[PDB]
């Protein structure tokens, strides 16, 4: 009996308005690396079948949000380096398929580089040296060895935050750090030492967002920023050569990033939702692609050349846009979440995060209608879905059908087109999911922290004494109390499909199984989790008797308990970093989970 | 043993830069009607199976391009009226027998109303009267009975082309005709007669492109045009009430169409690639939707309200855009061809048309990289396709990889990454499909009109003597003639998948089967078609012995011949109006066809 990972739908790259998201690409594995929340991801761009893991997730930064992730330049080393807001940089490696037939991530080294957040990281061409930058205390960056962390020079010439850096990928070695107040600094080394600064070519007060030496001999170094200027310097002497400008193509928005496709051409991306490919020698824009400027999410905040004329651009809305020099049309777009997933539905698969974003995976439709945490999703009506959010609205297919007088804390929908909601004013509301009309309501005796709606009942977890009250869906004046209460505030409740049982967990990790009809406890032997229970879902028959119940908690784990054998547990550890939020049976033999890491995972459940 | 229709992928609405495309929608059947080429289509919007046929195709306008198709208002009547460039209006009805999956189209009446082209048509609310408008020598429109064609009034007040009309959908009946030079005319009736003219509210020389009375009581009438003005008139008196303008929402482009959602709100769409919903009373833009203005193809040419807040906008690029009031994001998009299909690939399914448009059905990616007819498509390389066009280029995934010194007339690729091209200068070129490099060539002793490339041979139809010359791929210096020449110019050639036989048809309708090795005719029994042959494709095994051969002809038919029994034929008549252009077996039992009518059809072969 087991639960094995079947598929991982990674999140999109994290993004911030007015900030660049530095991406990374590896030719050998044809993968891109990027941060999202407290994790660093490596996504393979391949299709069909390959030897490369579809996804590699690194959670070693713990409680610190990851800022950047960079592949080592050494082919096949399978090493990477990432930094976080706490100012810590980590060198780690992965391995896939062996005795385990799974991915293994190992920290090779870690150093506390800066006080404040790290903004960018760069490897030397040997993959043994690192230029780490950001904004610490009286120190905005360093040059260190990848293994011991010893200093290999100094970052200087900056009185403000450094936004990007890059090391010439060849001898003689040179470096460039770029930052706020239009500051740019050239270095020679190792040991990397200040060579010259420049604050005349980029407007003062401007944000110089990115820098990169041309490939091969690195004869050129280019810097770009919010002042929409493209500065070209000599890759060895650091002298200013000229601005890259084409009178037939004015840059209309602040630039966020660049990336060379080869030794003569490079792409720039900015707030004007335009991707441009420039030729350094002629200074002409040989290619460009645009998106509707009227949509804030279309701003391009990151970009990376992926070999042979291919380019991947990152939109502010987290979407990855695929282009190819010589083809005037975008090849494809990949969208998704980059914020914790708080709501899930199955058949069809629909997800919602804490920023209000909803994903319709059947049609790859991404929505940004809601503006806050998605409380619940209902897909009981053919081709439609109803969502509730902390923005105080209920929307049907992205259209507001009800405005909440009180913020909905939690909610649960059955299969008949109804949804039970618990508000901040302690009211239990029953709404017609696809019309938005409140059909009936009752004021709870105390605040409610969890609700489960079955065909005929409404189970509510009361914060007063952590008790569970069960109402008749047909008459909210009629209810009964489960004899035994939980030991802490109810966190999640789930009435069995036949309504024979009611599983209920609390914020401590305790889960109790009740016999709905006798309102008595049937078993209290289900292992304590020492962590908040976030999801409970009953397994459907392919024997028809209810038994196995999947559960996820803040302890990142997935425990499938058994009514019949309370001591029998099939589990999958480390399902989601910072906790499994939703869990459902897409199939009698397959589970789908989602977590605070903004990932959605499918699992095969084998009873053997 | 038979061929039955399995699926129909209808074209997109026909479109023209600077012109509006008047769409029609029927609530009762949840379908939309629109023109494309010389056909009128009705596409059901239903996602889940219903009693309504997915597609209805009227081909009665014959050789004349269809310009507008309108549903009758009578719920369930199943009648429609369409007009064409020859100035002919036709009232027709369809019947659908789900079980047989058969659609019957009957012509109720046809009237030659204008000398010139028809631009718009409107039914009265009783579905018994018609306002037909356009650009004629003597008249620009008429008012007639749907059954007798007898006049029910007179169109007047216009000295220039009329672009559209509408009949107030209630008594007292009224009408509005709109046209060039910013002229607007209001009528009363029946008998519909001139009531008042207005060449003051729309700029002189501008094109008033659309007009529509509000639903129900029709208290209002609105006109829109290239001058960017939205003029609101009283539905009963015709008196100008006010310009519909929102200080917070300026119209930055010529308007092409409008459609009332209800009695208070309507939508306008135009050259500024923006769909706007207004409220006549407040005069405010209640909702807006935009597409990237930097792309010509996003200009909006048509629009129609489909009820309950739903709206469909038509892009200049033929794409249908689905929106819904109160939802700031596009629901979905439907793209495709609106020009005859000329190239076809299978597994995955890719199609190309004579405007150079290429569609990747597997991912629903519509391409406009080429600027002219697609001569051929090759999808032999994994996740990639090579296309050759009359724009003189060979592209790989939409990127030019070769520029021809002489225009490619026809081309044929095999499964090994090669393509044989016959140029306008009579050269046979062998190119690597995915690099664009020419690796070998030879000047033919005559112009070539057809090619077939197999693993080892190149079959070429020569226009001089109508002979077939078969070169050895590995050495263009080695070639042999098939003993018997064709009766006429070769039009399509296909070498057997084992290279045992060679099927060849000419522009007259004759197809001959040759034995490649002995270069002798194996059978000349296959029925003559009195119509040029455009396609030949051998059926693959699920005995292995080659036998069935699918063939498409200009006369619209599909004939599957037999090598074993030359007299037996499995046919599918009327597969594509104006001719089946391409045929391929995406499966041993499923034949895929493309036609001059821009449709793609899948057939099951019993
Ligand atoms: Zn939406
Ligand atoms: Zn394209």
């Amino acid at each position: 009996s087991s639960i094995s990972l079947k598929e991982i739908i990674p999140p999109q790259p994290s993004t911030q308005r007015n900030f660049t998201t530095h991406l990374s690409y590896d030719p050998t594995t044809n993968a891109i690396a990027y941060p999202c929340g407290k994790s660093a991801f490596v996504r393979c761009l391949d299709d069909g079948d390959s030897k490369v893991p579809p996804v590699v997730q690194f959670t070693g930064h713990g409680s610190s949000v990851v800022t950047t992730v960079k592949f080592s330049p050494i082919k096949g080393s399978q090493y990477l380096c990432s930094g976080d807001e706490s100012g810590k940089v980590i060198v780690w490696g992965w391995t896939f398929d062996k005795e385990s037939n799974s991915v293994e991530v190992n920290v090779k080294s870690e150093f506390q580089v800066l006080a404040g957040p790290i903004s960018d990281i760069s490897w030397d061409f040997e993959g043994r040296r690192l230029c780490v930058v950001g904004e610490g205390r009286d120190n905005f960056g360093v040059f260190i060895s990848w293994d011991s962390g010893n200093s290999l020079g100094e970052v200087s010439g900056h009185s403000q935050r450094i936004n990007a850096c890059h090391l010439k990928q060849s001898r003689p070695m040179r470096s460039m750090t770029v930052g706020d107040d239009g500051s740019v600094v050239f270095y020679q080394g190792p040991p990397f030492k200040f060579s010259a600064s420049d604050r005349t070519h980029h407007k003062q007060g401007s944000f110089v967002r990115d820098v990169e030496f041309s490939p091969d001999s690195g004869e050129f170094v280019i810097t770009v920023g919010s002042d929409r200027k493209i500065s070209c310097f000599d890759g060895k002497s650091g002298e200013f050569l000229k601005y890259i400008e084409d009178d037939q193509e004015p840059v209309q928005g602040g630039i966020f990033a660049l990336s060379w496709l080869d030794s003569q051409k490079f792409a720039t991306v900015g707030a004007d939702a335009t991707i441009r490919v420039w030729d350094v020698t002629t200074s002409k824009c040989v290619q460009k692609w645009t998106l509707d400027k009227q949509q804030l999410g279309n701003q391009q905040v990151g970009v990376v050349a992926t070999g042979n004329g291919r380019i991947i651009s990152l939109s502010l809305d987290g979407t990855l846009n695929f282009y190819e020099l010589g083809h005037d049309e975008v090849l494809k777009t990949i969208s998704g979440h980059n914020k914790g997933i708080t709501a899930l539905t199955v058949n069809p698969l629909i997800s919602g995060s804490y920023d209000g974003r909803i994903m319709e995976w059947s049609s790859s439709s991404m929505h940004q209608d809601h503006s806050n945490l998605i409380v619940s999703l209902d897909n009981s009506k053919a081709q439609e879905y109803s969502s509730i959010s902390w923005d105080d609205t209920l929307k049907v297919n992205g259209i507001t059908k009800h405005e909440f007088g009180s913020q909905p804390k939690v909610a649960s929908a059955n299969n008949d087109g109804f949804t039970a909601v618990l508000t901040n004013d302690d009211d239990l509301l029953i709404l017609q999911s696809f019309t938005g009309d409140i059909i009936k309501s009752v004021r709870l005796n105390s605040p409610g922290s969890a609700v489960s709606l079955s065909q005929n009942y409404v189970a509510v977890g009361l914060e007063e004494g952590n008790t569970i009250q069960v109402f008749k869906l047909s008459d909210l004046e009629v209810s009964f109390d489960l004899k035994t209460p939980l030991r802490a505030k109810p966190s999640y409740i789930s009435i069995s499909p036949s309504e024979t049982y009611i599983a209920a967990g609390d914020v401590m990790g305790k889960i109790l199984l009740y016999d709905l009809q006798s309102r008595e406890v049937k078993t209290s032997r289900w292992a304590f989790r020492t962590s908040k229970i976030n999801a409970i879902s009953w397994k459907p028959a392919e024997e028809i008797e209810e038994d196995l119940v999947a559960t996820g908690s803040l302890d990142t784990n997935i425990f499938i308990y058994s009514v019949k054998r309370p001591m029998k547990i099939i589990k999958a550890l480390n399902a989601h970093k910072d906790g499994v939020n939703n869990l459902l049976w897409e199939t009698p033999s397959t589970l789908v989970s989602s977590g605070a890491d903004a990932c959605i995972k499918r699992w095969n459940v084998v009873l053997e």
